[PDB]
RNA sequence: AACGGGGCGCCGCGGCCUCUAGUGUACCGGUUGUCCGGCAGGGCACUGCCGGGCAGCCACGCCGUGGGGGAUAACCGCUGAA
């Protein structure tokens, strides 16, 4: 369905400064400064109009179809996430699961390593991005903290995908006669705010 | 069973001749029948035949022959509205 005018307003929280800048004919750059840090996002080639109105960020479209109109609600979700990112932070929690070979997980500098995954002599090594803090709690839990939800969630997804083999290395999920198979790995259990 | 680690091949490609092998009517030796009077030396038997064999060529011999980056496919995920 066609749309003539649509509008979405996002409420800026206390202590959070937003700078919406135009870097092209339809290109934006949004910098969000908070107590927890500074977030910078790009919105390139967008029909959505971004503007600041007295403590609010204004999103509007004009002559918009369904494809363009749904980008108002998407950008409200993104902008809210960046506000919470610099006011409360994000914490993604992972649980380590194994059956016979315990998975020695350690954080060495900016590298994350996992040992003995299924007894493999090989090592899993993941570079930790800047602005992402990785900690190993106990032997069984991992927490990723940061102010960017996309960057924290992306790294937490790459840890889980590390312990998921593909091709002919993939073990059977179910055991003999329908039982639980060899399911060992690191799984994202959920997310939370640092504060 | 697997990942990861170490070692080597086969097929192909590109070179090389130190070794080994082949050839080597350059060369050296042995020997048959006959002719040059005999010895010596030699012609011919289409290198007469047999053995060895430098160089050159050559393989049946030796040498080299890799990992990475990007955008991607099938697809797997993050965030994420309509
Ligand atoms: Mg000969
Ligand atoms: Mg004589
Ligand atoms: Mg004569
Ligand atoms: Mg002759």
């Amino acid at each position: 369905m066609h749309v003539v005018y649509a509008v979405e307003e996002v409420p800026i929280p206390d202590g959070v400064k937003v700078a919406i800048e135009k870097t092209g004919p339809f290109d934006y750059v949004v910098k969000v400064k908070g107590p927890l840090g500074e977030l910078v996002k790009e919105f390139k080639n967008t029909p959505v109009i971004m503007s600041l109105s007295d403590g609010k960020v204004v999103l509007e479209v004009l002559n918009a179809k369904k494809r363009e109109y749904a980008l108002l609600g998407t950008y409200k979700g993104i902008l809210k996430n960046m506000f919470l990112g610099v006011t409360k932070g994000w914490r993604y929690k992972l649980k380590v699961i194994y059956t016979h070979f315990p998975m020695l997980v350690k954080v060495q500098g900016n590298q994350l390593t996992i040992e003995n995954f299924l007894g493999r002599k090989s090592k899993i090594v993941l570079e930790i991005p800047k602005g992402v803090k990785v900690e190993v709690k106990g032997k069984e839990d991992i927490v990723v903290e940061g102010i960017d939800r996309e960057l924290v969630s992306q790294f937490a997804a790459a840890i889980q995908a590390a312990t998921e083999l593909r091709g002919e290395e993939k073990p059977s999920p179910h055991g003999r006669e329908g039982g639980l198979g060899v399911v060992d790995g690191i799984y994202v259990v959920g997310y939370e705010h640092v504060k």
